[PDB]
């Protein structure tokens, strides 16, 4: 999975700094995104493996987020979620996974290297 592009999105620093560190540490290469513009917009302009979205951003729905990128790309997806719209997040499974807050670090590692291997 080495240079494999992570899309992470996640409002919180330290939530980030861990996971970015977790998924450098494998090989990967990572992308921050702090809210869902900059996600659609780095989607965009990047070659992105996988996005691992966390569900609580601080402006814009973040299942619409997802809708908004699926409109465009099927890229996958993990979900960082804390588990409200529980049918919406079986939904994704699916090619798709998530995580549920709070996680350990290589719990995400795993999953984003399983969706990668599928």
């Amino acid at each position: 999975c080495q240079d494999k592009v992570i899309l992470v999105v996640e409002d919180d620093y330290d939530i980030g700094d861990i996971i970015e560190n977790y998924l450098k540490r494998e090989g990967m290469s990572v992308i921050r995104a702090m809210n869902g513009k900059q996600a659609i917009e780095l989607h965009a302009s990047q070659p992105i493996d996988l996005i691992l979205l966390d569900i609580k951003l601080p402006e814009l729905n973040g299942w619409e987020v997802l809708n908004k990128i699926r409109q465009k790309a099927q890229t996958p997806v993990i979900m960082l979620t804390a588990l409200d719209i529980d049918k919406v997040m079986a939904l994704r499974i699916g090619a798709d996974d998530f995580v549920v807050k709070p996680f350990n670090p290589n719990e995400v590692i795993a999953r984003v290297q399983a969706v990668l291997r599928r």
